[PDB]
């Protein structure tokens, strides 16, 4: 039915500091997608009420 | 006669990746020069036909 597929799990890292006055920075990223299942005969599987 | 002098011989390296979406990049560089031997009057050592 309604299912999800994760591309890359949620990870985090720090942009490294080069000089002595480089500001602190951190980055979080994530990737996934969604789809509701249809059959071969064209039978939908989710109902949204109004 | 015709000779060459190599400044730096052919080397390669990779630009390092900082973030998680930094593109991959590589650089190759090289340095040398050429000279045909001569003398004081204008006597030469190479002939180019037509």
């Amino acid at each position: 039915g309604l299912h999800a597929k994760i591309g890359m799990m949620m990870s985090s890292y720090q942009v490294p500091r080069v000089m002595h006055n480089d500001p602190y920075q951190f980055v979080k990223w994530f990737a996934a997608g969604f789809q509701s299942n249809n059959s071969f005969s064209g039978l939908k599987s989710t109902v949204y009420g109004s």
